[PDB]
Order: structure tokens, then sequence, then C-alpha cells
């Protein structure tokens, strides 16, 4: 079974479905935050080590899990109609489902195993979880997982 619980960014901004999109706002809101979902791989030693543990990452209700695609030149973080289960009960490593969990104390960095150069990011109140290759200033990448 995955492991559950909200997310939050170092502003104290949770991951909430937006229409289509998941954005962080501050928990004021009174809106719903995402439970995320989150499982690790059984295939680690065929990817690149030394970079965190690789997991799935999805939400429930609805069943949707993240992954990465190329638009264009830009790798791009999407959402697909998709259990996260169905993922880890599949037989190989699915890579556009895929982000090394890098810890570092309570929060974590999560980097997408098919394009190493991006990390799920947050920015202002209410802006979409987007990929960026762009660290440290105006995108927040260290993550909390809530479990309660
Ligand atoms: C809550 O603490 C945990 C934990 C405790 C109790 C039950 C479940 C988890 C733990 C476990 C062992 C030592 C220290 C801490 C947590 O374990 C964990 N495990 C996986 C596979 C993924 C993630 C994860 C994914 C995404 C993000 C963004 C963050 N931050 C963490 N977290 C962790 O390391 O934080």
């Amino acid at each position: 079974k995955p492991i559950t619980g909200t997310i939050n960014d170092l502003n104290q901004q949770v991951w909430t479905l937006q229409g289509q999109n998941l954005v962080a706002v501050p928990r004021s809101d009174s809106v719903t935050p995402v439970t995320v979902a989150v499982i690790t791989c059984k295939y680690p030693e065929a990817l690149e080590q030394g970079r965190g543990d690789p997991i799935y990452l999805g939400i429930q209700n609805p069943e949707m899990c993240l992954y990465c695609e190329k638009v264009g030149e830009q790798p791009t973080l999407q959402l697909k109609e998709q259990k996260i289960m169905d993922l880890y009960g599949q037989p190989e490593p699915v890579k556009p489902f895929l982000f090394y969990r890098a810890k570092t104390g309570r929060t974590s960095t999560l980097e997408s195993v098919a394009f190493p150069d991006w990390f799920i990011a947050s920015s202002k109140r209410d802006q979409p979880i987007i990929l960026t290759s762009e660290l440290g200033k105006s995108y927040n990448t260290a993550f909390e997982l809530n479990i309660n």
C-alpha cells in the first residue's frame, strides 16, 4: 500500500488540485489539499545511483499519477488517469512516472528520472506545480510529506 499525506513547500503552501493542474496554496484557503500517494519503485539498480530513492508519485480522488513528458523543448509535469498501485504493480520501472527523492532532513527534492536537470517546483501563491531547471530563487524545490 502507498505512503499517503499532504505536501507543503517551505512557504507553508500545500498542494491542491485546481481544475486539471496541481497548485500550491496556504492552508488559510480552506480548500481540500490533495492526498498524495508515494511508493518506492522495486528496481533502483537500473537507474542513476547517489541521487535518492526512485519513487512513483500520485494523487487519490481523483486517482491520477504525475509523469514527465517533453512538450517541444520543454519537459512538463503532467497528470494521467492512473492508479499508483497499477504502476507499482507493473513488472518494470516506468521511467516517465519516476522521480528520485533526495532527502535532507524533514524535506526532500523530487528530480525527474526521465529529465534529471528538472525538479518538481512550486512558486508564488496559487501558482502551478511545474518542472523547473532553475533552482534556489523564485522556485521552491524542497517539499515536506505530511503523513498525519
Ligand atoms: C515522514 O517521515 C518518513 C515516514 C515516516 C513514517 C511513515 C512514512 C514515512 C520517514 C521515514 C523514515 C525515516 C525518516 C522519515 C518519510 O518517508 C518517506 N518515504 C518515502 C518512500 C518517500 C517520502 C517522501 C516523498 C516525497 C516528499 C516530498 C518527501 N518529503 C518525502 N518520505 C520521510 O523521509 O520524510
